[PDB]
């Protein structure tokens, strides 16, 4: 039994890894066919299973006979291996048919190589240790969903079951939209009536019939996938007046707030983890290695200089004459002239390669073909001459030179491979555009951008491990999907492409679900495959998981990578700059030392050059927090007429009137009718615009007599020109429209007038300027990808209307469309796909749409189906091209976009301080003392009579079992709140109503008991008691309304039910970690309202612009501009803008209004719509994303002190416990309290602060004795003013004990730091 010492060798471990990889390949080679069909390879691979099972069992047996049982089973990975082998053995000996739950375990086999490689185990532990603090967020998220689900269950229960059945002939609805009989809901057209019962919108899956369906629908909504479809279904089922008030708060809270919480928690976790001893040591090693290299390079340059100096004096007096040539070459390959020449050559090559487009002239094609050879030869001659003038070892030292060599080799391979078989092309020749990255060399941003690449290369193994772990999880989920839905997607209609039949299809489906686009469609297909709504509805959980741990795990990989690398680069750059400054000042100070024969002026020179550059120390919040965390960790480790037109603008009440006129003009702009130009409202608006432009020009003309003013000049001049052209016929009506839409800039004038709005706009602009270099790099990478995509896909995105024809000449005439069983004659026409890659601009637009994530499966399908230059598509022709898109998703949406967030997180500047010299010592200590400054020991108001009646009620109410009963009563009432379902029996609804009755009665009894035991003016003091009373009163009003027959049409009262649905909030107070986080983030939100004002102004401006431009588009169904989504009104425009901001079909909306749309039969122009929608939508998406990210980072950095807590010396929270303890023992302040209570209070005090063990109590005595005593005054005196202050002073930054006599200086420091407190603490210092 000595297997461990003779059978646990490296080579045996690599034989077990080969068994696993082979098993993975066998699993990936399986194919699933419907209805029991099987390929011969299926049986051939099935015959391979028992050898794998035998090998696994042998390895398990060796490990058992080496380690024992319950220490071999003590490892979780060994437990997983044992479970896998046991399930395999049972399957081998299993003849019964209930093996599906056992054969689905063999998808965990790829996870076994995680156990075989401990490095992957360490990486997985590191990635999963940052997800525990996210769990509470998920809990909160679940609560939110539950709450919203309940609200849905109370409003949209069985509302989607009505449809326009024509005449009850065969019960086939004509339209897939809900009804309302008369009412403001949507009506049937033609000979149809809305009969009862029709499954629902999506096969009857998305509805609010019961709590489970409501929960699933709300979860689908929060992921912002198809929530607008549900919104429109509610709109046309019950009217559009109040449905937005349910979905807009739902989307906001469930997506934006959750994402902000996740980002903040992750940022705090990363900041805490970066300052650990291991990471700090690794960073110090990297910094030392980088610092050595600069000195080495300087010394080698010095050495080369001497080698070329001792070679000219050695020849001045064959194999030597060829070496001055090498020296001259090396002096030539390093000069600025050669650098600029090669940079211009690379720029010209980029220009030449960027002109490729579909249907280019043959002369241009030949010119580019020859220029490729010319450029390849030139680049080859610049890589050989620079390699001989520097040497192979010195040339390969720089990483970008290695990249250049790789690109040259790939280009040569492409050139030789493009002649022996000219088909498509890889596109490596475009990669030379990355050589433009030399531009940053001549700027001052070279060090910062180079340090990021240095840090990226330093931790390459970690990046590879993380990517491989992600790929392994994707493979495991693909195998699970293959087992669950493999071969079950063969429906009566066309089989969906997004299926789980083969391994490539399953892995593409899993990747698409990970991105989060159209995952609900795949979920619907899976549910339909598993039986439908009736049975098989439990197959959704898979997708649920694949969403959750698929949408918050990438944010834990790529965001972590970005934060770590960018923080490392920033710290490296800052340390390099400060070390250079220190070395320069030391050298200049030493300069004066050698010159002792005269008074030196070097000291003055270094003095005048030491403060001018000092004003560049930004010291962002992230850097300050990192420094404080480093200090704390190190301490813990160690311790173990001109005047008549200028006085009018000087008036105090002149800016306010201008602001109110600006607001009035903005409101008048909002309330405009685009579709009906000729209306009395439009005439009144024109008359008001006359007054507005008159007052604007009047105030403007008196301002020039004494950038933003430039904008005011354009506004005024455009208004004047429009008025001048108004008094004539329609001369150049397009110019009139342009000058009319120019008036939207009126709200922009408010930015300067409000100092706070101007400040926040300046902060946003500064944040934008902070990421300009990364934006340029991102644009260069996107351009390279777009050029490659143009090269790959130009011309191939053409298709005929019917798939039978493959050529343009064949796609002529008419064909038979066999849709909806009508076989209609439809014209054949050779069309082009909406999003293509004809030229670089179209490719850039398509890649932007892909990066946003909308409709990228469609472009993936089109790219895969593309065949040739002028030939129609063929399904699955080139599947490998999907790699391209995968790579794109790895680089832009995932990587590049996550380094934008990090670059804003780590460089965010504090705004509420605006100065770094306030106290230089307190960041949380100041807040900790201010908490005691403001929070007085508020009491619980114990009754003072206690004679016969009030004391009994008070004792009953404040009793712990009463609170427990209320909690159980509030938790059991929520169980009866979600237990309602559609088409329930009458007795069931009666029981539900009776239970609601008794619960409301119990809560009313509790409220009246509290009123009696506390008092009218005491119960209402609490903000929670008044909320409870409001909910009780609302429930009573609802129950009274319900008992009496409801007013059918007099007053529509159905909102009061929400009050009862509010009881959930009543149970939100039990959690001691969700309340303190929710309240903290809400209080940070309420402290930054001007960011929200800026976002609202952005939405207002874009809504007005859309109203003016695309307002009169004709409403048509089966499009993106219809009765649900249009630009007609201000509310409709805002809804469209919000839908695009979340992102549903913004590309489809853009295409639905481009310069050729059929125009409404009520407006003036017969052809309305413009090609301006491209810029409109792209700019709106970019700006909305940027401002939302800025708001998120502002909120996160407002709370960074709490998000990086490291809770062991916490002070902001222990004061709450102190107040809670003091309140119970104190009925009222009464000035002063006794002494003996404080000892039992310290005993009952939280052990985290004050006493850990029995021994530290002595230290507490050392804090009570051996210093100044408050016993000088009356012993009947409070001590909280002197106890908590002393404990918070001595817990951190203790100074009195080492001195023992310098108390007066500490008191003076405290006084000068509390200078303006209105002398309130002077009486508390004693
Ligand atoms: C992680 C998820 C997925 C990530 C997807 C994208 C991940 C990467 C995405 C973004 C990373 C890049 C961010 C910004 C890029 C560049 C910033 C500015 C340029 C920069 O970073 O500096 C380069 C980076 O080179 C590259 O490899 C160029 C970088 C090209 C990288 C493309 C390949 C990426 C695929 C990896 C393949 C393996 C590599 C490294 O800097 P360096 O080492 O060359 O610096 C030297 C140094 O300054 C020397 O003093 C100087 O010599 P002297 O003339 O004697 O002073 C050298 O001059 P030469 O340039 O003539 O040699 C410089 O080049
Ligand atoms: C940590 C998680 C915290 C979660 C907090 C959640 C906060 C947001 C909650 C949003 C709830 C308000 C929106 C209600 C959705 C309205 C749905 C609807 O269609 O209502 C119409 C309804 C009658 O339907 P109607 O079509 O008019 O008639 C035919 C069919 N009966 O009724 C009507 O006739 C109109 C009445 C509905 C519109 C007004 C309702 C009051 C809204 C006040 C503002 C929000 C109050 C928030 C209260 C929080 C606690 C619930
Ligand atoms: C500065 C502007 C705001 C800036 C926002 C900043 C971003 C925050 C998030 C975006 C908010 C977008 C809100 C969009 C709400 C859309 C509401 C809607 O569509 O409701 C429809 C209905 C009126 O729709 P409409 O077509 O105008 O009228 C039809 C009958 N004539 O609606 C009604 O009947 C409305 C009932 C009264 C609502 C008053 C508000
Ligand atoms: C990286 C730097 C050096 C590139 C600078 C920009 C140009 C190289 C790009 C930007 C605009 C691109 C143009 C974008 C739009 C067009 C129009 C296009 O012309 C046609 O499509 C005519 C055929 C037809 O539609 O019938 C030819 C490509 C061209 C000029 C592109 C050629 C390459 C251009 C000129
Ligand atoms: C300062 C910002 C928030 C813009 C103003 C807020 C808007 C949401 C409010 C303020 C004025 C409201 C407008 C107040 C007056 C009207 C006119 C109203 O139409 C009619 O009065 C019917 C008369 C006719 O049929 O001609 C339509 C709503 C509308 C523009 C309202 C739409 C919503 C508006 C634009
Ligand atoms: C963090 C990353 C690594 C996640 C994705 C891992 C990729 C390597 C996966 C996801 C997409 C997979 C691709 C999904 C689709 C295809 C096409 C397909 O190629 C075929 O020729 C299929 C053959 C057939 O038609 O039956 C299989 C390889 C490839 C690119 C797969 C290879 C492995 C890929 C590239
Ligand atoms: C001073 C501004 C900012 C506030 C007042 C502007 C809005 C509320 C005013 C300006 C002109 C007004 C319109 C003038 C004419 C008509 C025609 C008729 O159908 C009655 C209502 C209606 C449609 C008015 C509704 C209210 C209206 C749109
Ligand atoms: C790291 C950054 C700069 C990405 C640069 C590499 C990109 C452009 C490379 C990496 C892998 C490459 C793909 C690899 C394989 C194929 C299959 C071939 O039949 C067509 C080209 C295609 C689809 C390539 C296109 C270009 C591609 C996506
Ligand atoms: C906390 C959980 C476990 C118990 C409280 C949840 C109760 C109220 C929920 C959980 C699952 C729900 C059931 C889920 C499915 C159905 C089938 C439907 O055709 C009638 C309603 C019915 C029977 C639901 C009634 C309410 C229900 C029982
Ligand atoms: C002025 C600001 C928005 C700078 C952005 C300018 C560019 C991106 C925008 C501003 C106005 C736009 C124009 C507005 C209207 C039309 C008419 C249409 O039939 C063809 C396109 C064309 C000519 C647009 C092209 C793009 C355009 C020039
Ligand atoms: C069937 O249609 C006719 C007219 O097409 C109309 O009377 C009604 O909708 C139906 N007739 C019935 C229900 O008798
Ligand atoms: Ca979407």
């Amino acid at each position: 039994k000595y297997a461990k010492r003779i059978t646990e060798w490296p080579p045996f471990e690599y034989m077990i890894l080969a068994t696993i990889i082979a098993n993975c390949i066998v699993l990936a080679l399986e194919q699933h066919l419907p209805d029991g069909d099987k390929t011969p390879m299926s049986e051939r691979l099935d015959d391979t299973e028992p050898y794998f099972i035998g090998i696994f069992c042998f390895e398990a047996g060796i490990k058992i006979i080496a380690l024992g049982f319950v220490s071999y089973l003590r490892n979780g990975w060994n437990v997983m291996d044992f479970v896998v082998v046991l399930t395999g053995i049972l399957a081998t000996a299993g003849t019964d048919f209930d093996l599906r739950t056992l054969r689905a375990v063999r998808v965990l086999r790829p996870l076994k190589l995680v156990s075989g490689i401990p490095s992957l185990q360490v990486v997985l532990k590191s990635i999963m240790k940052a997800m525990v603090p996210l769990l509470q967020i998920g809990l909160l998220l679940f609560f939110a969903i539950l709450m919203f689900a309940i609200i849905g269950l109370e409003f949209y229960m069985g509302k989607f079951h009505k449809a326009c059945f024509p005449n009850s002939t065969d019960a086939e609805p004509v339209g897939d939209f809900p009804c309302g009989k008369e009412a403001p809901a949507r009506l049937c057209e033609g000979d149809t009536e809305c009969r009862e019962y029709w499954p629902g919108p999506n096969f009857g899956i998305t509805n609010f019939d019961n709590i489970l369906f409501a929960i699933l629908t709300v979860f689908q909504c929060i992921t912002m996938e198809g929530w607008t479809d549900i919104l429109y279904n509610t709109n046309d089922a019950a009217g559009n007046t109040w449905n937005w008030l349910y979905f807009i708060p739902l989307i906001i809270i469930g997506s934006f707030f959750m994402l902000n919480l996740v980002l903040g928690v992750l940022s705090g976790e990363f900041a805490k983890e970066r300052e650990r001893v291991e990471n700090r040591r690794a960073f110090l090693k990297l910094r030392r290695q980088q610092q050595i290299e600069r000195e080495l390079n300087g010394y080698l340059e010095w050495i080369f200089k001497a080698e070329e100096v001792m070679l000219a004096e050695e020849d001045r007096n064959f194999r030597r004459k060829e070496k001055m040539f090498r020296f001259f070459i090396r002096r030539m390959v390093k000069a600025q002239s050669f650098y600029w020449v090669v940079l211009c050559v690379v720029a010209l090559n980029t220009l030449c390669v960027a002109m490729v487009h579909y249907n280019q002239p043959r002369r241009l094609t030949t010119t580019l073909y020859f220029a490729e050879f010319v450029f390849l030869g030139l680049f080859l001659t610049e890589m050989s001459l620079k390699m001989y003038g520097l040497g192979p070892r010195s040339y390969f030292r720089s990483s970008f030179n290695c990249f250049d060599f790789g690109v040259i080799v790939g280009s040569v391979f492409e050139v030789v491979w493009a002649a022996i078989k000219p088909g498509s092309s890889f596109g490596i020749s475009v990669l030379r555009a990355l050589r433009l990255l030399r531009i940053f060399k001549v700027t001052k941003y070279w060090s910062s951008l180079r340090n990021l690449v240095v840090s990226l290369l330093n931790s390459m193994k970690s990046i590879i491990s993380l990517l491989f772990l992600l790929f392994l999880f994707i493979v495991v989920f693909a195998l699970l999907g293959m087992q669950l839905f493999g071969g079950q997607f063969n429906f009566q209609d066309e089989t969906p492409t997004t299926n789980f039949d083969t391994f490539p299809a399953a892995i593409l489906t899993v990747f698409q679900i990970l991105t989060g686009e159209d995952w609900n469609a795949v979920m619907y297909h899976g549910i339909e495959s598993q039986g439908g709504v009736s049975k098989g509805m439990f197959s959704s959980f898979y997708f649920i998981v694949l969403t959750l741990f698929g949408n918050y795990t990438l944010l834990n990989v790529f965001l972590a990578i970005a934060v770590d690398n960018l923080a490392n680069a920033q710290e490296l750059t800052k340390d390099e700059e400060e070390m250079e400054e220190a070395a320069n000042q030391k050298l200049a100070l030493q300069k004066a030392k050698e010159v002792a024969e005269v008074s030196p002026m070097s000291a003055a020179n270094i003095s005048i050059a030491a403060r001018q550059q000092n004003s560049a120390k930004a010291r962002s919040v992230w850097e300050q927090r990192a420094s404080q965390l480093r200090l704390q960790n190190l301490r813990a480790s160690c311790e173990a007429l001109r005047r008549f037109c200028h006085y009018i603008v000087t008036m105090r009440y002149f800016e306010v009137v201008i602001l109110v006129v600006i607001a009035l003009s903005s409101i008048a702009l909002a309330a405009e009718d685009p579709v009906r130009t000729d209306s009395p409202r439009n005439n009144a608006l024109k008359y008001l615009d006359y007054i507005f432009t008159g007052v604007f020009t009047f105030e403007m003309v008196i301002k020039m007599i004494d950038l933003w003013n430039i904008l005011d000049f354009i506004v005024v001049s455009g208004a004047l020109v429009a008025f001048a052209f108004s008094g004539s016929k329609g001369k150049d009506i397009n110019t009139i429209k342009s000058l009319r839409v120019l008036r939207v800039l009126r709200p922009l004038k408010t930015i300067k007038r409000l100092p706070k709005l101007k400040a926040v706009f300046d902060c946003v602009v500064n944040s934008l300027k902070n990421v300009l270099n990364i934006l340029i790099v991102y644009m260069l990478f996107m351009f390279i990808f777009a050029v490659i995509a143009v090269q790959l896909f130009k011309g191939k995105f053409f298709y005929c209307t019917d798939e039978s024809k493959e050529l343009e000449r064949d796609c002529r005439g008419q064909y038979l469309d066999y849709e909806k069983e009508e076989v209609e004659a439809q014209p054949r026409q050779w069309k082009k796909y909406d999003f293509h890659y004809d030229n670089v601009l179209w490719a850039l637009l398509t890649l932007f749409t892909v990066s946003t994530g909308e409709g990228w499966p469609m472009v993936l399908k089109h790219s895969v189906d593309a065949t040739y230059e002028e030939q129609g598509p063929s399904p699955g022709y080139r599947m490998e091209l999907s790699i391209f898109y995968v790579v794109y998703f790895v680089v832009f949406p995932f990587f590049f976009v996550n380094i934008f967030v990090a670059l804003i997180i780590i460089t965010f500047q504090e705004q509420g301080d605006k100065v770094m010299s306030e106290c230089s010592l307190e960041k949380n200590e100041r807040a900790c003392i201010d908490f005691a400054i403001s929070a007085k020991p508020l009491t619980r108001y114990m009754p003072q009579n206690r004679q016969s009646f009030q004391y009994k009620t008070w004792t009953f109410v404040v009793s712990p079992p009463f609170e427990y009963f209320i909690m159980a009563m509030i938790a059991l009432n929520t169980v009866v709140l979600m237990m309602k379902f559609y088409d329930a029996p009458y007795e069931y609804e009666l029981m539900l109503k009776c239970l609601n009755i008794v619960f409301t009665s119990m809560f009313s009894m509790e409220c009246v008991l509290k009123i009696i035991a506390f008092g009218v003016l005491n119960y209402f003091r609490d903000a929670w008691n008044v909320f409870d009373f409001v909910t009780v009163l609302g429930s009573i009003t609802d129950i009274l309304v319900t008992e009496i027959a409801e007013t059918n049409n007099f007053i529509n009262l159905s909102f009061l039910r929400l009050f009862r649905a509010a009881r959930l909030i009543k149970l939100l107070r039990q959690g001691y970690t969700i309340r303190i986080l929710l309240w903290t983030f809400v209080q940070s939100f309420k402290a930054l309202p001007y960011v929200c004002l800026l976002i609202a102004m952005l939405f207002f401006i874009y809504a007005i612009i859309g109203m003016q431009v695309f307002g009169n588009i004709a409403l048509d169904d089966d499009t993106s501009i219809n009765r649900h989504n249009n630009f007609r009104t201000f509310l409709q425009a805002l809804m469209l803008l919000f839908r695009s901001a979340t992102g549903e079909a913004w590309h489809e909306i853009m295409l639905s209004c481009l310069s050729n749309q059929a125009c409404d039969e009520q407006a003036n122009a017969t052809e309305c719509g413009s090609d301006f929608a491209y810029f409109y939508f792209v700019s709106f998406i970019f700006l909305c994303s940027f401002l939302m990210l800025n708001l998120f980072v502002a909120v996160i950095m407002d709370n960074f002190e709490y998000l990086t807590r490291d809770s062991s010396i916490l002070g902001p929270h222990h004061l709450d416990e102190f107040i809670r303890v003091w309140a119970e023992y104190d009925p009222a302040a009464c000035g002063r309290i006794s002494y003996n209570d404080m000892f039992e209070m310290l005993k009952h005090m939280s052990p985290p602060l004050g006493l850990g063990k029995k021994c530290p109590a002595r230290v507490a005595y050392k804090r009570l004795v051996r210093m100044n005593m408050p016993i000088s005054n009356e012993d009947m005196t409070v001590h909280f003013t002197s106890t908590l202050m002393a404990l918070i002073r001595t817990a951190l930054e203790i100074k009195l004990a080492p001195a023992g006599t310098k108390q007066h200086q500490c008191d003076a420091e405290l006084r000068k730091e509390i200078s303006v407190v209105w002398a309130n603490l002077p009486q508390k210092t004693l």
